[PDB]
């Protein structure tokens, strides 16, 4: 009972790339780039696809950093989230009614205004490491439990 979901991280040696969401699934925290896969659409496309619609950036080299499985407590559908990394893009953030992109220094990541897993997995991402994680949710702002394991291939 699992939907796909694609995360793409805009990780650049010094600052990544947020985005404050307007309205809708994450409404007011700041999160990465992403949605749900399309029939006959492979999961980086989607990841692809999400990054240019959410952001308005061209993403060339995708790369594979996790897959994180959520749980929403009386919620059927499980989200199965494939997350991504990159820092070779084209363009400029575009801000839109849905989307405020913002930079952010690494020392500086907005965790409080972020979704609640990010805390447990971003330390993960910006050592460069890859990771398989679970986390069930009662509403969105608290982790009843969650696994998160460190992997060498996602
Ligand atoms: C609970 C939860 C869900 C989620 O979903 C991201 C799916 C792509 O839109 N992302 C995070 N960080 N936390």
């Amino acid at each position: 009972a699992s939907r796909l979901y694609t995360l793409v991280l805009v990780l650049q040696p010094q600052r990544v790339l947020l985005g404050m969401k307007k309205r809708g699934f994450g409404a007011g925290r700041w999160n990465g780039f992403g949605g749900k896969v399309q029939e006959g659409e492979t999961i980086e496309d989607g990841a692809r696809r999400e990054l240019q619609e959410e952001s308005g950036l061209t993403v060339d080299a995708l790369h594979k950093v996790g897959q994180i499985v959520f749980e929403f407590v009386g919620e059927p559908e499980l989200m199965d989230v494939h997350v991504f990394c990159t820092d070779s893009i084209q363009g400029t953030p575009v801000e839109s009614d849905e989307m405020r992109p913002c930079w952010f220094q690494l020392d500086q990541i907005p965790f409080k205004d972020m979704w609640p897993d990010d805390s447990y997995w971003f330390p993960l991402l910006l050592q460069k490491k890859k990771f398989h994680g679970y986390f069930k949710f009662q509403g969105q702002d608290t982790i009843l439990d969650y696994t998160l394991r460190e992997v060498d291939t996602v």
